[PDB]
């Protein structure tokens, strides 16, 4: 009983290898009101819809050395429907300089009751519709956040097998209405683990997540996946070079990742500007057969010095989207191993 | 990880027990408002909120005989909110009455891609806040309705695992909030398949659903089961005896369904008023041993005639409670296998 | 595909209720030559073939006090093609004595590679064929133990998957050749837990253990279980009380194991001849509906003073015969909740 | 807790590369007696042990053409310790012709209760011994054969689960022995369904396979896979091209084959010796990116004119051998899409 048809399959396929198409990669600037909240109090900004829009403005309109380099952005909701000063559509603004436009339809973390505080995500409600309506103003892939804590007794089998199942169904609803669904199993740095112990949850989790997406019977040559990189944690005693780390990922990647899979954006989860590119950059030189494109999917790591640089005065549009230029172009030299700090 | 405390734990399982207490069943006036629209229409009633009103009024109002038969009623979102017209809540309505309070907190069914027409259901968003709003107002055990079909290729796998394990979400966040939950996995009697092959799907199904409701940490003590009974399809060329399908029914719950679970509060789905009770007579009278509660959660069993005696004149109010009052006392006594038609 | 004829199914039922019939319970003599061979060490009595024999027939020839009792005796492969010294089959002495043969299957437990000392068990190879083997031998029923160990990271989901897989496999050859399988997911007792620990860990191996009975098609009606009763770890800090340890247990039971199951011959594991015989009692005696059979299936615990009264001098066959009939109507009186220490 | 040390990874990964280096594929010599009986049949020759010895010897020791082409050669327990004529053991001249020597340790298959002539398979019973025996013995690789089949209602979820779990303890018993495991979950041709329907078949059990491979804890990169190539039925009614299987093929690998998978080695499982060659010659053309080695493990396709050019006469020996080298010559070059029929 074929999910999807020929039509719809190379749709979906299609939009997949554009976002991540040789040096491309995505900008996530889906922050929700709360998040981004945090984001304009750390420069002492108020939390304004005029104050956003600005500051999404500031970074989807920058010069056109960004173009190559980003496949797509990830837009929150009410951005999706902002306008740029010139009353174009955001949407369109993105689309006008070779991206694809994404957004972010999950609806946040919720409790997982018995579990030593875990989560799973919700945003399944009405998601069809919302889909569909999505696609009507212009986007063509989206984003849905689950998130995992190594610890003691954690991720939990319940949460591993919730959150890839949840995954699934998101997944699911999109590719029935033409949106190619980046699957965001999210592991937290946090704790003091170190590398071998991400790379073994990160292999036990991503099995548990193409599982999951394949008794959904999800097509996944039009989907994305936005995993952790295997590092150690935050709080880790020991010490690691790049080539470790991005071998770890590789390896981690090449036994549950089928190569099917259009391509792999990592989330910088924490890293700094510098630190995720020099990352992304290891990984594609990492030497074993990457069957995927490795990319990026960066949010603070392609925000951090432009939000800094921003510190809210519209004198500063300039100096800010130099910043965002800077890190958008090491990107995507790093998502193709030529990225020389 | 205790999801929940002795205190919590002991909440929810008196609740569960008073619902079923012996002789009581649940009065299902959970319409929403597409569900109610068609029932109105069968009697050339407008579909207006004063004409739900009345008919919720005239229902939740009849005279006190039908106390003893009451254990609970489960109401829609908007009844919850309305009022009788001597101004009282309807759920004090309902209290003073003796029973207990119930509310509906799905929202409704939606279609599994890849399968045969298949589907699970909604309604998990922000159900933690919702349940904990229902309780302040009242409502102290909650219906989740999922739909499974017999066929060919279904139930599929894919559509027992996804709709068992929604029913486990829902149940896990309702016992947070100290909402009892009734778990209702209904699997349509549409086909024409004959009793084995009910008993059989019904077998696999509910086993599918405990097992989930056991992943996901749920106390079963604090629980209600709303099943299907087990019937040959409503085209099933083959004819079976009231002992005969109270026999399949009970042995097919002996073995998929603990002993913990605090009772199993049968939906007619389909069968006539007469009927229901007949059956639900029939299994209370099965020749084997029943470790839990067997009684009714009946919606048009227990409303058909009155629905159809009051064909929406006021003057009718009287005529219409006495056939709801009739089918109450009659299945309180099928409850107790006391029924004699 | 009905895996069991009618005529069958009643032949394995008929079967199980006569094993557990009340006041009956099991005589667990299967000890294998390594397990027997650590006992008659412990008397400093040389393990022999003969030695062997002449004690099983001490246990199987015991005055017919131990009738109304014993329910059913397990033999080890060696054993079942013994003779007493009347030159009668020890199957047959059994069987004279209105008691069921039971034969143990399973070939001892193995490593699972990446867990923390964990193990599953074979014996499935060629089990059809023993089995109709066994059967035309006498046996009419089985024994396979699994084996669980609760700590830090155990039982990890492979062990609990595994094990419950392994005996359903089990159960589901046996049932094949008209023998019924007593299905033994034993939690040892080892470690430092306390109660709730052990009633957490039972319950969930139990649930996963009927989930899967159910996906191997197994008839729950033909089955017997063989559990360990809940109760605190060997070494844990806390005391409780029988009350408590028998509210426990059958707790965890009630929320874990089908009405259907034909009953429950509890594993005595370690603890002493009164010790496992006042818990028994205690257990018929909770305050809670028990829909099985509740009784033993012991090993040590209807040995320990019988062996030990032996010493391996034929002069004491009667003294150890006594030891052995006074346990035996003390854990007879138990399983119906009349023992009075 | 590392089910490998980092020194038996390397050893696994190492013959698994060894087995499929360019151009190499795996003689599947391994019939049992019982199958071998039937192919000896077929040319009126007695099955006698020197029969089967001669016959072995005959493919074991074709002329040094072959070397390049044969990277190993399975053989079953008999074989493995019987010698050629000049004394040397076969394992022996495999070694000594530059091939790594394979052993089946699966003891057959065996029926699933309750299922539509459904199987799994045994042998794990003492598997370990046996494989630490067969290592010294020069045996570096094996192979288990699970069989399902493409009908109305299988392979049925059980049928899918079990055999899955089954190869899982097989390759994870392997492993801990030095011996790489060729997991073969076949997928019988027989019947009459399309291309479309095998690919889907095949996928499904192929992520059931994976999934299970990592719950137990199995090394990818010491593993091969022997699945059966993508095809219509035996009796389907449409047609198909080369390039549409091999297509359908590759595909349907792309998604549930982690690029960790040192290589694939495909059955030809009914294929004529040409189609075979044809067919993997294809699968190595087609326009898709293979992470995996795509070569061969056949059987027949290897052997079929050279037991037939055998006939039983020892004065074929050498027509015998040349029909062999032919075929893996032939194959050979498929394995690297240069097969120029």
């Amino acid at each position: 009983h074929p999910a999807l048809t020929p039509e719809q399959k190379k749709e979906l396929s299609d939009i997949a290898h554009r976002i991540v198409a040789p040096g491309k990669g995505i900008l996530a600037a889906d922050e929700s009101t709360g998040s981004i909240a945090k984001r304009l109090q750390s420069i002492g900004t108020e939390n304004t819809e005029e104050n956003r829009r600005f500051y999404r403005q500031l970074l989807l309109t920058a010069d056109d050395r960004v173009n190559p380099a980003i496949g797509g952005v990830i837009l929150f909701h009410e951005t999706l429907y902002q306008k740029a000063d010139d009353g174009r559509p955001f949407p369109q603004v993105i689309k006008s300089k070779g991206g694809v436009v994404g957004i972010k339809v999950d609806k946040g973390v919720v409790p997982l009751a018995g579990t030593n505080g875990e989560t799973t995500t919700q945003g399944l409600d009405g998601l069809s519709e919302r889909c569909a309506q999505y696609k009507k103003d212009g986007a063509d892939f989206a984003k849905w956040r689950c998130v995992l804590k190594i610890g003691e007794h954690t991720p939990s089998a319940l949460a591993i097998m919730e959150n890839a199942n949840v995954l699934a169904r998101y997944a699911s609803i999109c590719q029935q209405n033409g949106i190619v669904p980046i699957v965001e199993p999210e592991i937290l740095p946090d704790g003091d683990h170190d590398l071998k112990r991400c790379q073994y949850v990160t292999e036990k989790v991503l099995a548990a997540v193409y599982k999951a997406l394949s008794d959904h019977h999800i097509y996944l040559e039009g989907t994305l996946l936005k995993p952790n990189m295997v590092t150690p944690g935050h709080a880790a005693t020991q010490k690691y070079s790049h080539e470790e780390i991005a071998m770890a990922t590789v390896t981690a990647l090449r036994r549950t990742v089928p190569p099917a899979v259009t391509g792999v954006t990592f989330l910088s989860g924490g890293q700094s500007e510098e630190e995720a590119s020099i990352n992304l950059n290891a990984i594609n030189k990492a030497p074993l057969l990457k069957p995927w494109a490795l990319t990026f999917s960066y949010g603070r790591a392609l925000q951090a010095s432009a939000l800094k640089a921003w510190g809210g005065k519209k004198e500063n549009l300039k100096a800010a989207q130099e910043e965002y230029v800077k890190r958008a172009l090491a990107n995507s030299l790093a998502a193709q191993g030529k990225y020389t700090p």
